[PDB]
């Protein structure tokens, strides 16, 4: 089974329900090249939940993508786990690490849809910084999407 | 002529002279795996200054590496050029990024052979933040060895 790899990097600690419970909304990505942010930009925003993958060391999303167009698209998508920021300028954050052979990108969720701005702004700095200087945020101009239970 | 990439990541811009004038010292690397660091384990202390590489986007940094057992190795180092941190943490500082085919490498120099210790956290920090947890900080028990001219 050969799944994205997701390395968490961290996060808010300070946040409740733990990250298993709950949802999240997708607020930005910053990678090296834009075709490793290309897929995102179609979309408007993204609600999801986490949840343990069954098998083990696995995660599994359940989002739905609302689209710049205004529709929505429902996904199930399943990721591999590994073997400051959040401190001051990302309450209710996470960020990860999405990995594969040839391609690297870094994701930033939040328990909000729409977080203090400062949050993006210190991502992106950050990132920008260590020179991954593709960088996109999600509009989030339109209504989430519906979600499952 | 395929020479190791660098790229200029971020400086203090008050500090004088000009990057190719006077001397730097080496201070810490940050990378993914060991491997891209290994080569500075017997490194006590370098001094360098930095010059045009009098062929066209080129580097030259002339060094000499205090070695750990005490002797001082003398080196011309030719680079190829790419076509917050320091605001506050590192006066004196500049990063950059080496890069060839295969690796990467996150180098902090500084203006003085011995910055404020908050420089090195923070470099640390920051590229711990991103997953290049590979860190190495020239221990600098030694004096700098002589430097031509
Ligand atoms: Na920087
Ligand atoms: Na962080």
């Amino acid at each position: 089974p050969e799944h994205s790899q997701l390395t968490a990097l961290g996060m808010d600690d300070t946040e409740t329900p733990e990250p298993h419970l709950g949802l999240w909304y997708f607020i930005a990505g910053a990678a090296s090249t834009t075709e490793e942010l290309a897929t995102f930009d179609p979309v408007d925003n993204i609600v999801f939940n986490m949840a343990a993958g069954s098998a083990p060391r696995q995660l599994q999303l359940r989002a739905t993508i609302r689209t710049k167009s205004g529709v929505c698209v429902p996904r199930k998508w399943t990721y591999r786990l590994t073997e400051d920021l959040f401190s001051s300028s990302c309450p209710g954050g996470i960020m990860l690490k999405e990995t594969g052979q040839g391609y690297q990108r870094f994701l930033l969720y939040n328990r909000s849809p729409h977080p203090p701005e400062k949050c993006v702004e210190e991502f992106q700095s950050l990132t920008s910084c260590l020179d991954f200087k593709a960088f996109l945020v999600t509009p989030r101009n339109q209504e989430a999407c519906p979600l499952s239970s």
